[PDB]
Parts: structure tokens; sequence; C-alpha cells
């Protein structure tokens, strides 16, 4: 009513080197999911910025599969848990939960009628378990493998089948309902990673660590033949092989290995008809795989989705971002390019009217950056916990990080501020008040330690937050600093800004106050009243154009807009902005819109009316 949120460049999907990552997709294949967090996101193959999250579990997210029917979404967790939900409507009221074992969910898988559901993992009294949905109640047993079972999927076809793949080196299969084990096969001499049946049912697939892809009749399970590279001995890959699937009209199977190629099969002559190379970084690994009636999309270690054209053998698209906490934000002066940094030291450039995004390389830091900041000469500035203040140009490739001045810095930089131009930047430090002008550094040192740093936009004052329970106000004249004021907070600061217009100087501490103060008063209180609305630390604070209203980004999920002119009205709250996920960073767009960005690897835009 307040307010409504208008895009989403949303997390790409947690990796962790070694491990599959498995997604799901919509009955029309125009969208697909994947895990990051303790959420689910409904990526559209289509749209950059529509992208649907849901996030009500309580545990990471491990996997999540959409009914043929798609009016469901069943979606485990590393706690054992699968959540069976409304994928149509913004409500997504929950169906069923149910807890199938003890220990993390690997795979799960809908029957073709959608009225049951198969869950394979980690447990200690079972490694999987087949339900009804609707009631929870169990059809049948999946015991039969000694080890977690990492892969399962129902025949599409009857007889109805339900086939596994497990750490024991097996591949099971299993018939009903109810169903029960039937058989085990020994062609894999590694853990199975993936087991696929055709869209018929009238096959099946199997491959994992040994770097071998079988195939097997649908219905018995009997061995019909091995895809293998003629430029390989008796394998379909150099390494294993984290995931296959099969085309729309199941005459080709594509796989994805960490030997850092995705490779198309021909189903009818076992041979490999392409091999589409991704990189030669250990980050090329591919980690998960899917073909759906509108897209083959192939996930890279470092989290990429690589849009692959089956037909050309190559990389069509490729969709950047985070899945790690990002840290800072900055957008263009002329507002249509948004800079986004990470916890580990990464980088992205998104259009912002598109979504399109695009992954600085290489990497300007291999750690955690806390301040990014764009200049009306393209140059990008950046702090990091390596101790480092860099300046990158700009539009040659968009930022040459290759070309990027490097400047080591005294103590480790918590905040940083830029101005317009990129004439001077400050960056608060540990134990310093970090000057950049003109090529050269100059660092003051301070006898307290800052946290937080704003520098007005006639370049005349520098605002430094400190871990003393003090705003320290200077004037700055080259790399002289004269304080012109401390004021005194009841904690310590974590966060400030001066209005743009340089009325005003905010700030906000760990007592979760958020004080506003004149600066035409010498910095005395703008008002009396309260605004701690703020349940949980206070992480950034931003002002509007309109050098009237603020906002402020917190760990309790929230982005709350402040008005000056209205102390004593109730603020503008947008709660779970980002669904249990702190809020990092706030930058207004303009008079009316928001873009905030949180630990959770995603990237908002609000609209708030006046």
């Amino acid at each position: 009513s307040e307010f409504s949120q208008t895009a989403l460049f949303p997390s790409l999907p947690r990796t962790a080197r070694g491990t599959a990552v498995v997604l799901g997709n919509t009955p029309a294949g125009d969208k697909i999911q994947y895990c990051n967090g303790t959420s689910v996101y409904t990526v559209p193959v289509g749209s950059l910025t529509d992208t649907e999250i849901y996030t009500e579990h309580s545990h990471q997210t491990t996997v999540a599969k959409t009914s043929p029917s798609g009016y469901y979404c069943a979606s485990g967790d590393v706690h054992g848990n699968v959540r069976i939900w409304d994928t149509t409507q913004t409500t997504h009221i929950l169906k069923t939960t149910i807890p199938v074992f003890s220990g993390p969910v690997k795979d799960i898988s809908w029957d073709s009628e959608s009225k049951r559901i198969a869950a394979v993992g980690e447990g200690r009294e079972r490694f999987g378990h087949v339900f009804l949905f609707d009631t929870g109640t169990s059809n049948g047993n999946l015991t039969g493998q000694a080890r977690a079972m990492n892969s399962v999927d129902f025949k599409p076809s009857r007889p109805f089948r339900i086939i596994s793949g497990s750490d024991d080196n097996t591949v099971a299969i299993f018939e009903g309902p109810p169903f029960k084990f039937k058989s085990t096969f020994g062609e894999h001499t590694k853990f199975v990673h993936s087991v696929r049946y055709n869209p018929d049912g009238s096959l099946f697939a199997s491959t994992g660590g040994d770097g071998t892809i079988v195939l097997y009749n649908g219905v018995d399970g009997t061995k019909t033949g091995v895809f293998e590279d003629d430029s390989l001995k008796n394998v379909a890959h150099s390494g294993s092989v984290f995931g296959l699937t099969w085309s729309p009209d199941g005459t080709k199977i594509a796989s994805a290995s960490a030997d850092k190629t995705i490779k198309i099969w021909n189903v009818a002559t076992l041979k490999v008809e392409k091999t589409i190379p991704v990189g030669t970084r250990i980050e090329d690994q591919q980690l998960g795989i899917i073909w759906t009636k509108q897209a083959l999309v192939s996930i890279s270690a470092n989290g990429f989705i690589n849009f692959v054209n089956p037909e050309l053998g190559s990389i069509d698209q490729v969709r950047y971002g985070h899945n790690k906490a990002i840290t800072a934000l900055s957008s263009s002066a002329d507002g249509k390019t948004l800079f986004s940094a990470d916890a580990e030291g990464h980088i992205n450039s998104w259009d912002i009217s598109t979504g399109i995004s695009n992954r600085v390389f290489p990497d300007v830091h291999a750690t955690m950056i806390t301040g990014i900041k764009t200049t009306s000469k393209g140059d990008l500035f950046t702090v990091s916990w390596d101790d480092h203040l860099k300046v990158v140009p700009a539009g040659g490739s968009g930022v040459d990080s290759s070309k990027a001045v490097a400047n080591k810095l005294s103590s480790q930089p918590l905040g940083l501020a830029v101005s317009a131009d990129g004439d001077i930047a400050v960056a608060a430090c540990y134990k310093h008040i970090a000057i950049y002008s003109h090529g050269k550094l100059t660092e003051v040192p301070i006898s307290y330690n800052s946290s937080c740093v704003a520098l007005s936009n006639d370049k005349q004052f520098v605002a430094v937050g400190g871990q003393d329970s003090k705003v320290h106000v200077y004037k700055l004249s080259g790399a002289s600093v004269s304080e012109v004021k401390t004021i005194v907070h009841p904690a310590e600061i974590t966060s400030v800004a001066f209005s743009n217009n340089g009325a005003f100087l905010v700030a906000t501490d760990q007592s979760r106050k958020v004080i506003p103060y004149s600066v035409a008063n010498n910095f005395e209180l703008a008002h009396t009243n309260s605004w701690t609305f703020h349940t949980a630390k206070v992480a950034c604070v931003s002002w509007s154009p309109d050098n009237v209203r603020l906002a402020t980004g917190s760990l309790d999920n929230s982005v709350i807009v402040w008005n000056m002119n209205k102390p004593s009205d109730h603020p503008i709250i947008i709660k779970g902005a980002h669904a249990m996920s702190s809020v990092n960073s706030v930058i207004w767009l303009n008079e009316t819109t928001i873009v905030s960005a949180g630990q959770d690897s995603n990237i908002k835009f609000w609209n708030v009316p006046f």
C-alpha cells in the first residue's frame, strides 16, 4: 500500500566445490528453480527482473521441484524438511510440510500425477521416503541402498517405477505403488550423482564420479548402452559428472562435469555430438544442469548460470550476480548502472533498467569489500579487508580491474565516501582516516576506532562514526582535518550520510537509534523524537534526493523510510524487505525509488510514493 517492489536482480544458486546443484523447473519449462540461503528461487529464462522468491524454510535450502501440474512446489532443506506450497499466489500457502529424515534432502521427485513425492538424502533412520503430497501418508519403503541417496526420479509412465543413485556406488529401482525395493545395479564404481528418466519413461540414465554415463531400459533397469567420448578412454567425461538431463524430445542427453565442460550426446548413436567448454578455471567446473522445453541451463562452480545452445554447441548467455552476502552498492550519477560488491571480493555491474549483469574479472579483491563508489568519469573506487584502496578505470571492458591503482592502507577500511568526480576519497579505517586525492594517499592517525564515513557534497565536511560512540565531524582541506563537532551517542555509530544539499547529517548507532542533525544549527538535534523502530542493528542509511526523506537498512530484514518533516509520524516500514536477511546497503535512485541489497545476495528495487 505505502510501497511496492518493482524489480529483483536475484541471488545465484548456492554452490559447494565438488557438490551437485539440483535444479527444478516449471511445466512450460519457461522457468527454473534453485536455492541459496533459506530461499527457493523461481527464475524465468525470459525475464531478468521477475524472478520469484519463496523464503519460509528455517534451514538452508537444498533442492526444489515444481509439480507437473504446476500448482505446487516441493522444496527440501539441510534438516530433512520438505515443504509443499502453492506457487500460483503471492501467499504461497503451505499445503504440507514433513520431516522425511534427519539430514539434508539431496533430491526430490514428483510423480506424473502430481500425487506422490519421493525425497532422498542423508538420514539417520533412512536415506529416502515416498509419500502422498496432500496427506503426507507413506506410499512405500525406499530401503535398499547402504549410503546417502543423491538422486531420485519417478518413471513418468506406467508401470510406475522409482530410480535412485547413492554414495554406495549403486543405482536402485523400485516398483509400485506401494513402492518397494526391486533391484540394484552396479555399473558404476564411484558415487552416483544423477539418475533420470527420459520424457516417455522408456529409458533412464545414470552418471557420477567415475565419469561414465550408462543407459538402461526404463521398466526393468537392464543396461542397454554406455556413452563414451572417442577422445577419451572408455569414459564420457575426464572427471566427475554431477548431472545429466534429457532433451524434450528424448533424442539427446546433456551432462555437466567437473572437467569444465558440458557435452551433448546423441541417444541413438551413444556418441557425443558436441563438447562445450566453459573455461580453464576451477570456477568453470559444471555442477548441475537441466534441459527444459525452453532452455538448457548449466551451473558453474562459481554460481554463474550458463544458457547452452545445444545445436551450435556454444554458450548463448551467462547470468552473473552473487551467491555470497552483498556488502556494498553504488549507482552511476546518470542512474543507468549499479555496481554491487560482496563478502568475497566479487563485483558485478548491472543495467538498472534491464537487469543484465556483467562480472568484473579478474576480481579487484580476493576478500570482503566494505565500500564501492562509481564516479562521473567511470572510475570505480573500492576498499577491502585486504587493506587496500583501489581505483579501477572504466568502460574499456567496462572496468579493467587489470589496470586499477592499488594503495595499501595502514589499517582496515570499514567505510568509504568519494566525491562525485572522484577528486576526493575518504576511507574510515580502524586506526586512521585515509584520504586519497591527486594520486596520493594520506592517513591521519586517530585515537579512536572508526566504523563509517560520509563526505559532504560540497567536500567541506567529513563525518566519521566511531566505536567510541561518537560522531566526529571535521572540516577538510587537502588531507588536513579540523574537528568542528563531536556528537555523543548512547552506543557505537553504525552508519552515516549527509543530505545532498548539506542541510542534514544523519547517524545511526547500536542502540538502534536513527538521529539526524541540523548542519545549519551547528549539528544540533533536528528533532527530539526517537526514531527507534528497528528491532535489530541498523546497518546502512541513505538520503532521498529531496533532502527530506531518508532510508535505513537493518539486520531485522527491513528497510524503513523516514520523513524529516513529520518526525512524530510513524515511518514507512518495509517488513521483511529481505526475508531472513540483513539489509546491508540502500540507495535512493530518485525521490520515490530505492534499491536495497542484502546478506541474501538479492538486490531489490522499491517504489515508495510520497
